[PDB]
């Protein structure tokens, strides 16, 4: 409805306290009896609101839907993001982001419940079902030379890992350069792209897909043995609005780190985090395909690999399989 | 009008021959007497059409307006470009291009008679008056690593130079890395940007502004001593549709060269072309500003400079003043 969001906003801003139909009706400037329709609807949409007589309304729990109104609260308190955009379904949050960044310098992010044409690295299909995962592109505006994309990718990786870790009983590791794993289920994939030129970057557009609320039965086939959600490694229910909040919090931390520190400082931690050593790796390079071993990550973000034929390579990027 | 373009198309396709109101009327499937309005209008818009009784209509000369219909002919015969877009006025042909490239792989270009918000390097204002200059962004899809932007810039430079040269009595030189000069008037500036990621470029978007039909009196102030048009170095009238045709022809040649040759091969020619040696240069780098001498362009597109304090720099890019 026309007013739904503003209602949800007031409801949210007012926790841990109740507020009266009355009090809402004065703010939004609409009938006491319209606020009831709006509420009776929000509940029907799966909202948990406690309504008690004489006292009013308290927002208890939100469903697995993103609401522009409440996501406005995050953008508001943010010291990073100007605005956000929220859709229930779009073609792709990266495509949207790439459109929205032109002729302005805003930092911002875009969430969508469902993607109908979401892609990953190399333009692989990316599965993005309604109400199941956080599908989001983020735009930032670092003031750096274009060479520095690679580092961003590494820092953010730890942001996305921690955010996810704080919610997982099992250990969450990073599979360089782009994937986040819990055990041998890929929980999230992310991708960093830039608009840039000869001297200075115009924007960064990091697209992030994390699987939130998936049962084993939801995946297939046969990805079911190398894909896992967050929920499947957390005894208690996973709150999408709570995860968002830490994810954004960590994305920020790691952005600033990126902005003020050379990699070396992060390096040793990134190692503790990676699950690529002491196992055979499966590298692809256009027509060519080979095996090899991850030996080390050097100070510049590059991966030092020993291919099965004994030769040493120093790689900026790669796509790797277990 | 609704049909104007299709008329102009037939008119153009039929040179050096006349064609009858009749013959047009059958193709476009409209009254013989509507074709007359369309023609009487095209003339009034500054078209030169010869109409003789019993014989018909011949397209003699086009004004200083771009027409989507005739520009369709170039895109059609092209072995490079899928389509084009033509506007009489837009915000910026780069902005437009950056929007139009998303979620597709088309190669294409965009022309506009006037820009209301056209920018150059570092987001400097770029003057783009109606009917006076070729204002165009071009999109290509090379299949190369993102590092290779720099080279593209160098090759295209010679394309844009030759295209312009064939029309100038005075010698046309390239001021590395982005400007085209005739004597000490900047005739054109161009800029190469990319959308790309860790492994592979998504698109190139080279934006090109060349001054076509400017009198000294049109410029100011006081750019009038370091800016010059093409027309001011050509005794005979400059045809915007004829220049476009060679420009596109050269852009293509030089693109293919880029695609199949290392720089070294172009290098020595690029030198004959540059007007940066044996004079003092004025380099800017963020807060810092210094003098120096252009000593050489090495095989990798980099400029070897000797700053006034005797130190040697190897530069990928720079902004330079005379
Ligand atoms: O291929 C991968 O390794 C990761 C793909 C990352 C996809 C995310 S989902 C949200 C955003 N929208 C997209 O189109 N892609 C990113
Ligand atoms: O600053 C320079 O040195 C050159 C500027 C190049 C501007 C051209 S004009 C057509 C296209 N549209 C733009 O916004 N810029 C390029």
């Amino acid at each position: 409805s026309k007013y739904s969001q503003d209602v949800l906003q007031l409801l949210y801003k007012n926790k841990p306290n109740y507020i009266s139909g009355q009090s809402i009706a004065e703010s939004l400037n609409i009938s006491r009896t319209a606020v009831k329709k709006v509420i009776d609807q929000l509940k029907l949409e799966g909202c948990k609101i406690d309504s008690v007589n004489h006292k009013g309304h308290l927002l208890q729990q939100l469903p697995d839907i993103w609401y522009q109104g409440i996501i406005d609260q995050y953008t508001k308190s943010s010291a990073l993001f100007d605005f956000s955009e929220v859709y229930d379904s779009i073609d792709s949050t990266q495509l949207a982001a790439k459109k929205s960044l032109v002729g302005n310098q805003s930092s911002f992010f875009i969430l969508s419940d469902e993607q109908t044409k979401g892609r990953g690295r190399f333009n692989r299909h990316w599965s993005s079902s309604k109400g199941q995962g956080l599908w989001m592109s983020v735009v930032l505006r670092p003031n750096v030379a274009f060479s520095m994309i690679s580092k961003f990718n590494l820092f953010i990786a730890l942001g996305i890992r921690d955010a996810i870790q704080h919610f997982s009983q099992d250990e969450v590791k990073v599979k360089w350069p782009n994937d986040i794993y819990i055990d041998n289920g890929k929980v999230c994939g992310f991708l960093t792209e830039m608009v840039a030129n000869n001297d200075g970057i115009e924007a960064i557009i990091c697209g992030i897909g994390i699987n939130l609320t998936q049962q084993l039965e939801n995946f297939d086939e046969s990805i079911r043995h190398r894909a896992t959600s967050i929920q499947l490694h957390d005894k208690n229910k996973l709150d999408r609005y709570q995860f968002l909040e830490r994810l954004l919090q960590e994305i920020e931390k790691r952005y600033n780190q990126f902005l003020t520190l050379p990699f070396s400082e992060i390096r040793e931690e990134y190692i503790a985090a990676s699950n690529i050593w002491n196992r055979t790796l499966l590298f692809t390079e256009n027509d060519k395909q080979f095996k090899g071993q991850a030996i080390d990550l050097d100070y510049d973000g590059y991966l030092i690999v020993r291919d099965e034929a004994g030769e040493s390579h120093r790689l900026i990027s790669a796509d790797i399989d277990f």
